[PDB]
């Protein structure tokens, strides 16, 4: 096996317990509170807009004839502050799944190879979700920096009706790919419990 | 555990109402929306908005977006945006009706993992039209903006006039193929629900 | 699981559907395949002289010690007559997939070598449409480049290639406009014989 | 469904026009081509022994501690004769191609290596079009970078390595169309051997 | 002679691993673990991240504009972390590559798993590198946010992206430390678990 | 086949070509290869100090409480260009040469004896890897160029930034690097090629036997 | 078989030879003096910093209130010239034993083929290493460049900080990575011997052609 210290032991094993009781834990009692928490938040009204012309934010620019204070769409800025600490949530758990099961592969033994089979394909799959979660991240840094250029560029060439109109477009681009969002993280939540739970026999003895 | 059964519950609900519902009426709705005369245009400089910017000559005012695009926008992207929603819908569907990976009778799995990657692929293309139109908007910007700072480069005028065509060419593209979609998925779905349902029998 | 509503709405567009392939498929394209065949004929895609084509260009040329720049109406000409083409054949690309998708049968292991032949049709035809798109971005790409190449020779007046290079965009866009027609045509044609010729294993890769 | 009378026949006279096209193209066409390009290599402007007679006048004003600047016209007078045989080639290259795709015939179960012979020959037809188009964005790419190597020189005359880059463009550009050439020869003689030595198989996979 | 000078470094780099395994590995660990616990890692409202800006409003030149400081006492923490185990996992690397043994035809399951394991530190190594590209984004970036936010005053959004950019900065770094903990811990359950196979992977005894 | 005196003269090709390609494998590569490697013991391309290389700026300091004059290019450096940028050219010549041989020795495809075949296609493939390589070099000294003037361009405009004047003599050093490699290269691929259709003629030419 | 003339046969012998002679000796000689010659450049304090801080340079910068020559960083510039010309005589050395490897490919024989597997193996981890320290002189060219934007953009914008942090930021990033690359050069240069050694049998007659 491996060589360790009475004193190193000790300290890998509170790890590993601490960890085991963590993803138990996760599994249990917080996955299911997550998924019912998000979808009960797709209920409430600032993600269901009926009219998406209300979401349009004031723009002040001076039409020309043939500059103030521009201020950020607050109704996008709400919802940001909702989604977004979801999105990092999510993420540290896809983590600790991935931790949980790497130490639950056993060593790699030529005997009863269909087991050790069923933990990889569990595990990519997993990687996959924080791979759209870090798609989901790229998508939110995106939105400041665009709308930022998007104004600064509408502000400067007063005359092009063009850049004012997208302004408010990536305000509804922005607000369809947060809505988006949700839908994605509460299935994300709900495929990780069913793939899991279903295969979870086998996923903590392979052999 | 009975709080995950609730939304099991109303997620296979919701999933066998849109099969059976929404998607015949939604193929049905946009094949009648490529009727109306907005998105069959005979002549495409009918679609060409007014520029206004001063001619040069040898020794601005404001510039409007095109109102007909706009229209048309307003028709397409809804379109675009309800289909990738419900395109995660189908998703979460199949994968809760993904069974226990178990050695006996691999064919039936293998059956429900070429479906999903086929809306994985119709999802990929629907988040391709999104870019598509956001596309559009910094690209005419940038055209009329161009064309007005450079008033004597005259292909500069030509192009703005040649994005909206661009534009419109490809936003009829987009009701066939959303159109297309919604046909496929259908198609594939109900010829094999049988497996799609109870991969094991 | 069907209903009342939906029973008529999914057969009525299936049906319209098919009737339209079998339309195009039988009069549309051999009509299409001679039309453009017919348009290589013409003799604005067949020049000789490629120094015909060049525009005149307004430029002050400087000495050692800006009026309008019109674009090229040869070009413009050519290109509302190839640019239509390229989009109804997209368009019937997609028609094409839609026909041969709906013509796959249940997933079942009896038989897999037919439905084989269904897959490498459609993987053609999305390579057609692949190509397609590719020179819809080639339009694109021409007046934007076009556009910045006379907005660089203007602006730097003593630069002899900036002027060479725009009467150069317009005959590199000529060939390619002609090299599009040429591949328009085969790619026509191709779908015809590929469809044509394996049409029976198309409509029912099982038998019966 | 069976097609009209004036339907097929305008099917088929495409189809016999392209076959006595490719036939033409193979015999008489393809040798001549492969002859008149060697020769053309056998040209001065083509075999430049002292690479600084390229070298180009710059003009350019030294600072102490701007007029008209023209284009290369020994690069030009070599373009102008390289550039319609790169264009001449692709549209050769598609004639090939619509001609062998043209003659693959019913996907069947029955002697599978005769079509895995025309696919082989056919995607190596696609691979030398892939380069001849290599070949047109490197043309495109001349213009544009010696115009901006030029007009960098210009407005800042007191670096040299501006300048010494512009006549070096001009080198890189001989040297490239050079190879450009010794390339498009070894392309027409690389088809005429592949498909002249396989030329059996290629018109009848099937055999008989 | 040559041999001599091999096999000092050959024993001294086997020594280095074998002391890495069973003594800083554990160690690391749980100091990591125990640095998640710290309040700087674990703030409740990212409100109170965000740090002042002093840009003039505009009405119908400017003053010195500071960088964040609980961010850069953050990077301070995180930053040693990353080089370090980037650092581990070549020694790791230079130790299991010295350990693939004559390529030879016989019992070739063994070697297959020294390259498995290798493929896998490689892959944590990546990542790091990913991490190290991530913070050498986020000064230029903040950096190029307040010099745009400063010379264009009118517009909000150039000023809300500098507060966002932390916020997506402190987000970044806690979940670099988690990995960090994921990673050290996933090496040392591959390596352990397997160790029997990794240093002998034909089966010999002298 | 049908007519034309034409098809003598697509044999006047094929046989000039392959005494070309004979010509160069038995004269010309074992000259060249020879010739580099002489070249590599010139002094040029082994410099000790490579402080030695660099360049005089003349971009005037400023003073905390004046446009510049003539900059030229790196001598040293532009006299390796010109010993190094032919032998590039003059490979992928003969890399094209090569191909076209090659291509011509492919037989007719036929379902009897494939390994034969396989071995040309593994020549081929390798000798296009060269021409690869060798149109990356060309690349890298493209590159340069315009790298350093925009880098002279940069420390004159901005003369209060010291690296930016650090970085062009550190471009000098980088290229004569990269020059130094390339000829390394050159003598490898020359040599690799000579090596790996040499002892494998046999088959090359006749990869069916008789 | 080849056909050769007696000239251009003692020109391709006597290249083969001396190439042959050249990788016996640096496989020898050179490699373990290198191996240790690094390892011990490992122990100098110019590359075991312990406050980081130490090495921040002077930026002499005018702070704003609601110009000068700024010089290079020397610690760095000392550092650089110690690991720079150790990644180039690598990359030359990678290219030898390619060179040496590929003229020990025997003719391509359909007999015996697990000898020639073995040969392609050690040259496609030898082209990897090569691939590695041509991504190292990439990020030694990255870093005067990004250096000096850096510091023309903290002198032109006086009034953001946040880019005269991050001047003192790229050199530390690049100590850090400079660091990393020794260790790196050591372990190829390790790697490369263990490799190449405990193969070498294989690797001269992967035949088997009697010694």
């Amino acid at each position: 096996g491996v060589r360790l210290s009475g004193e190193a032991r000790k300290q890998v094993d509170v790890f590993r317990q601490n960890l085991f009781q963590e993803a138990d834990d996760f599994l249990c009692t917080f996955l299911p509170r997550k998924i019912i928490s998000l979808s009960q938040l797709l209920q409430e009204d600032s993600l269901n807009v009926a009219d998406l012309s209300s979401l349009r934010a004031p723009l002040d620019i001076p039409i020309p004839d043939p500059c103030g204070y521009l201020p950020g769409n607050e109704k996008l800025l709400a919802l940001l502050a909702l989604v977004k600490p979801e999105v990092w949530t999510l993420k540290e758990k896809c983590i600790l799944v991935i931790t949980w099961i790497q130490h639950l592969i056993p060593k790699i033994e030529d005997g009863n190879d269909f087991g050790v089979a069923i933990q990889e394909k569990v595990l990519e799959r997993v990687n996959a979700v924080k791979t759209k979660v870090e798609a989901f991240q790229t998508t939110i840094s995106k939105y400041f920096s665009e709308r930022g250029d998007a104004v600064a560029k509408a502000s400067k060439d007063t005359h092009v009706m063009d850049y004012r109109a997208l302004v408010h477009e990536r305000d509804e681009a922005a607000y369809g790919a947060l809505r988006a969002m949700v839908l994605d993280l509460r299935a994300f939540y709900a495929e990780l419990y069913h793939i899991i739970s279903s295969n979870l026999e086998k996923i903590v003895n392979p052999k």
